[PDB]
């Protein structure tokens, strides 16, 4: 496959250009115009491995160009926000995945819908039962899990509080939101925090794990075609603690727009709260009868780290530094989920007005997200693609694990703790995510010259319509091989080609709402630097 490897989605006018080729030394190239004339020329250079890039960044004049390295033509199209529509779709794969509620054909098109899992669903061991109505599917399954939704709304509101302007204009769908009618990724985040809310007990302050059906329904199965008696999983520590956290968060955020969620939400983190106080840390395990996402974990001090910082900022209490200073010297990994959330904690720490919290810890939590970022940076540095992964990162949900990581120095410049090679991860990540890989896959679904065709996601393989949702966040390359399909087909290859686009590989070609809502964030990041 001698082929040049590029951002099949486009490049920003003011952006980073960069493109991939294999080589064993350096080759001239030139960029022409459809009527064939060079406006630009350059030398390759090698990256480490067989791998080669050429930068053509100065080429300002949007267009579409025709690539030119040795015998190899590429077309690479410059655009003032190429990056417009795929964060449109990214969003709106969130409405689409909108449960309990009908879709309108004029904005869901084929995908529409109807309502699915209306069944009140019943407490698991016992005959009472509360209306859980969505909210999002989590995956390619229709489960609506605690945990990861957590994240999912975490990451639209910070991606609000940071870009609101690359996101001022992206449009959801039409018909299923109400009024105040706020940004849209308030206006689309919200729907996940409503069901959210009903998902705390009102008699404990604690909140369900998860409330789906007993088992999966098979790949074929339409939404309102699966209405098996909905069961609602018991409440677990790690639902309350994210609960709280994005509550406390989403609290804080809604309140100049919709003050009246902004009052529900403060009150819902503090019972939540108030429920970890009188509880241990226990680990949660599926129920007997229950086979579907579990969602466990066994480290659960970085959600009480994230729960604790999220009410000292919505506060701005000094009375929870007590409880959050002593959890940030642990030695927990500060990631951003789903299961280690460290780093959310972190970041509502450091945006806390610094009157509220000790000055030497401070300086401590800055000095050691610097070190995480120089260690990735390393990472970067000595990764062919200019991203921050090992060949050992890629596992299930490896996309996910790397703009997690774009989306930590992303964060961190936000609270002044600027690493000089944050804006060239978030451009590496994009090129890598939108076709710049040893696969040449453009892991966004109905996007680049090679989409996502056949992702393990039931409203997409249900509609035979021969084409997945669009704006789909895939779950990338996996080499531990964790389905059939991939240890089969994908034996031997290294750890970036360790994926597959077919609909059968859960593994390596899963959707996710956690894995979107990274996406968003980083490439609304990219389109606000202009
Ligand atoms: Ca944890
Ligand atoms: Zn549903």
């Amino acid at each position: 496959p001698k082929s040049i490897f590029y951002n099949q989605v486009g490049y920003l006018i003011s952006g980073d250009k960069r493109f991939w080729i294999q080589a064993h030394e350096p080759q001239p190239f030139a960029l022409r115009t459809p009527e064939g004339q060079a406006v630009f020329a350059g030398m390759t250079k090698p990256v480490g491995g067989n791998w080669y890039v050429g930068d053509f960044t100065a080429l300002r004049v949007p267009g579409t160009y025709t690539l030119t390295v040795g015998t190899l033509e590429a077309r690479v199209v410059i655009h003032r926000r190429a990056y417009r529509d795929v964060l449109e779709a990214m969003l709106r794969f969130f409405d689409y995945q909108l449960c309990g509620v009908v879709l309108p054909e004029d904005e869901a098109g084929p995908w529409a819908h109807g309502a699915c899992h209306t069944s009140d669903a019943k407490v698991f061991g016992t005959e009472r039962a509360l209306a859980c109505p969505g909210g999002w599917h989590d995956a390619g399954d229709y489960g609506k899990y605690t945990v990861p939704a957590a994240k999912a709304v975490a990451d639209l509101l910070l991606a609000h509080e940071y870009f609101p302007a690359a996101l001022a204009h992206v449009r959801p769908m039409r018909s299923v939101h109400r009024a105040p009618h706020l940004p849209p990724a308030l206006e689309v985040a919200r729907e996940e925090i409503a069901w959210l809310l009903t998902m705390q007990d009102p008699a404990t302050g604690g909140v369900y794990h998860k409330v789906t059906t007993p088992s999966f329904p098979p790949l074929d199965t339409r939404p309102e075609d699966d209405d098996a008696p909905l069961v609602l999983s018991p409440i677990s520590y790690a639902a309350t603690a994210t609960f709280c956290a994005a509550m406390a968060h989403a609290a804080l955020v809604y309140r100049p727009f919709d003050p009246a969620l902004s009052s529900c939400c403060a009150d819902a983190a503090r019972r939540a709260y108030a429920w970890l106080g009188a509880h241990e840390m226990q680990p949660f395990h599926n129920p007997d009868g229950i086979l579907t996402g579990e969602y466990g974990d066994a480290e659960l001090r970085d959600e009480l780290l994230w729960a604790s910082c999220a009410l000292l900022r919505m506060t701005g209490d000094s009375a929870w530094a007590r409880v959050c200073e002593p959890l940030l010297d642990l030695d927990l990994p500060w990631e951003l989920g789903w299961a280690d959330v460290a780093l959310y904690g972190v970041m509502d720490y450091l945006r806390t007005p610094r009157a509220a919290v000790s000055d030497d810890v401070r300086n401590k939590v800055k000095s050691r997200l610097l070190r995480e970022l120089d260690a990735l940076a390393a990472m970067a540095e000595s990764h062919p693609f200019g991203i921050p992964m090992r060949d050992d990162d890629f596992i299930w949900g490896s996309n996910m694990v790397l703009l997690n990581r774009a989306m930590a120095f992303l964060l961190a410049e936000g609270v002044g703790v600027l690493h000089p090679a944050a804006h060239t991860v978030a451009q590496r990540a994009a090129d890598y995510l939108f076709g710049a890989n040893p696969l040449g896959q453009c892991y966004v679904t109905g996007f680049g010259q090679r989409p996502v065709r056949h992702p393990h996601h039931r409203p997409s393989v249900a509609a035979d319509v021969d084409h997945p949702v669009p704006g789909m966040v895939v779950g990338g390359p996996n080499r531990h091989l964790q389905d059939e399909i991939a240890r089969a087909q994908l034996a031997g290859r290294p750890a970036m080609e360790a994926y597959i686009d077919h609909q059968d590989s859960y593994s390596t070609n899963e959707v996710a709402v956690y894995w979107n809502s990274p996406a968003v964030f980083v490439i609304a990041a990219l389109l606000e630097a202009r």
